[PDB]
């Protein structure tokens, strides 16, 4: 039993709501926090953006050490940092970004890492700004990840029609 509330139930370990994942986050404070990162963990728009605005720029700050260390992560890869006020920790999955001609095929890799943890609250990778199909986004989460993902959907619209063409 975990703290979820008012999710649909998709398959045996994945689930959805039609919820701001940042307001998610601030009520549930899960142990694991998605962040729909880029390579450069510039955490400039969509739910990067709004995740990072969330911590007073602090996931930014962190962010920018990390890659000074580091250096930028794979496309379907990620890194575990902080989940500052929002989380315990803030998984940064680096999904194919359609608007830069990144292959759709890293999709499924992206959504691997998910498995690494066994609960999670997450965005549909690739999602909003990142311009692939949501539903294929969803096919492949429910593919792929084993462990128990909880997924928030900010546009009550876009939510209605992933669940009523959910297979
Ligand atoms: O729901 C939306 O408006 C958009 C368009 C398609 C999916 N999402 S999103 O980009 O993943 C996203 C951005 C900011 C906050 C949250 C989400 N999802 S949940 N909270």
């Amino acid at each position: 039993v975990n703290s979820f509330s008012g999710y649909l139930k998709l398959t045996d370990n994945v689930y959805i709501k039609n919820a701001d994942i940042v307001e998610e986050a601030k009520k549930v404070k899960p142990t694991v926090v998605v962040n729909a990162a880029n390579v450069y963990l510039k955490h400039g728009g969509g739910v990067a953006g709004a995740l990072n605005k969330a911590t007073n720029n602090a996931m930014q700050v962190e962010s920018d050490d990390y890659i000074a260390t580091n250096g930028p992560l794979k496309v379907g890869g990620s890194c575990v940092l902080s989940g500052h006020n929002l989380a315990k920790h803030c998984l940064h999955v680096v999904g194919p970004n359609v608007n830069k001609g990144e292959d759709i095929q890293l999709l499924k890799s992206a959504y691997e890492n998910f498995n690494q943890h066994e609960v999670l609250l997450a965005p549909l990778l690739s999602a909003g700004i990142f311009g692939a199909d949501p539903i294929h986004s969803l096919r492949v989460c429910v593919d792929t990840v084993r462990t128990n993902v909880y997924l928030a959907v900010f546009d009550k619209n876009l939510y209605d029609k992933l669940v009523s063409s959910f297979l």
